[PDB]
């Protein structure tokens, strides 16, 4: 319902589209110059953000306070715009809707929505030997390269899809705490 007309500005406002040495990704901006990746994007020195070299001034791989991995990826971009505040649409702990939306922006996949249904808090999930906590999961059949989406709802942006078994789809839970 509003849930797209949620998103829709959501992506126009604050998303781009990314590509790394690893493959073309969705990448939403923050607050300021920062925004977020899935980790296994592997940012180097420069990104193609929409087709411009952007260059990345810093870059933090987010972690539990275990150490243990939450595969999301902070970028300090090297651009004069700054985003929009979306702080104030992130959850300070995980998010759990029956009716969500994820929305990618690739050129494989150009501003595509995808009424993905209910998301529940998994928790804890082995990704590709990598051990990665705090994630959010939804029966979509999703594929590469819908990393990394963003998972919204009416007014609330819930994570960042970072993985998917062919079946169901997991997205790493955007916190609030992970920006001051
Ligand atoms: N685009 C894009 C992403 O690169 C893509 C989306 C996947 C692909 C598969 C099919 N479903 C999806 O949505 N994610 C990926 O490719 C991620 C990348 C990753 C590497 C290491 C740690 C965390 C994430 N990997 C995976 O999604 C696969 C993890 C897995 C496989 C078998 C059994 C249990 C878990």
């Amino acid at each position: 319902g509003p849930a797209f007309e949620f998103a829709v500005a959501m992506m126009k406002r604050n998303s781009s589209t990314v590509k790394t040495e690893y493959g073309e990704f969705t990448m939403l901006g923050i607050y300021d110059r920062w925004a977020v990746l899935p980790r296994h994007s592997k940012p180097g020195p420069t990104i193609l953000m929409n087709d411009q070299e952007v260059g990345v001034l810093d870059a933090k791989e987010l972690v539990d306070k275990d150490g243990t991995n939450l595969e999301l990826t902070l970028l300090k971009l090297n651009r004069n715009e700054k985003f929009r505040d979306i702080r104030g649409f992130l959850a300070k702990e995980e998010v759990e809707v029956n009716e969500a939306v994820l929305a990618i922006n690739t050129s494989k996949f150009p501003n595509m929505y995808i009424p993905v249904g209910q998301v529940t808090e998994y928790g804890f999930l082995n990704l590709s030997g990598k051990p990665t906590k705090r994630m959010l999961m939804y029966n979509f059949p999703t594929k590469a390269g819908q990393c990394g989406g963003v998972l919204m709802s009416t007014g609330k942006v819930l994570g960042i899809h970072i993985g998917g078994n062919g079946r169901q789809g997991f997205s790493a839970a955007l916190l609030k705490h992970y920006f001051n």
